[PDB]
């Protein structure tokens, strides 16, 4: 499913993402935009390490979810990676929250580092009423 920008912003606000561990909604929106284009079914396979990034937040099957085909998998979110391909993003959100409780926080996503960090991202939430 492809969220429209503001539709996603409000959805993330409802799911307690605004200010979760210091991260503003704009920062999460920026992350989602660049990782998946707001698409819940996006998947990017890394043939080098045999892992796949799943969903709207493009979370990794090596560390976070179990897809049963990734070596070294630890499933720290205790979720099936299929849960990250669902239209309902509560799942993907609970896991992204787990992910950000690591030493590096939101730096766990380098597209945030590349396209969001040290740039004004409030543009991602403008007009959404959040
Ligand atoms: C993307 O892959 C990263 C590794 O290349 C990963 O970062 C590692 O995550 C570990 C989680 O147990 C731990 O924090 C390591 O210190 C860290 O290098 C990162 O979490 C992955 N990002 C996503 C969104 O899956
Ligand atoms: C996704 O973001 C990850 C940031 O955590 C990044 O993994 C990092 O890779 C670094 C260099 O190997 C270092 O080991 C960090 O500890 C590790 O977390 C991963 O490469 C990113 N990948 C893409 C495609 O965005």
């Amino acid at each position: 499913k492809v969220f429209e920008r503001c539709e996603l912003a409000r959805t993330l606000k409802r799911l307690g993402m605004d200010g979760y561990r210091g991260i503003s909604l704009a920062n999460w929106m920026c992350l989602a935009k660049w990782e998946s284009g707001y698409n819940t079914r996006a998947t990017n396979y890394n043939a080098g390490d045999r892992s796949t990034d799943y969903g709207i937040f493009q979370i990794n099957s090596r560390y976070w979810c179990n897809d049963g085909k990734t070596p070294g998998a630890v499933n720290a979110c205790h979720l099936s990676c299929s849960a990250l391909l669902q239209d309902n993003i509560a799942d993907a959100v609970a896991c992204a929250k787990r992910v950000v409780r690591e030493p590096q926080g939101i730096r766990a996503w380098v597209a945030w580092r590349n396209r969001c960090q040290n740039r004004d991202v409030r543009q991602y939430v403008q007009g959404c009423g959040v």
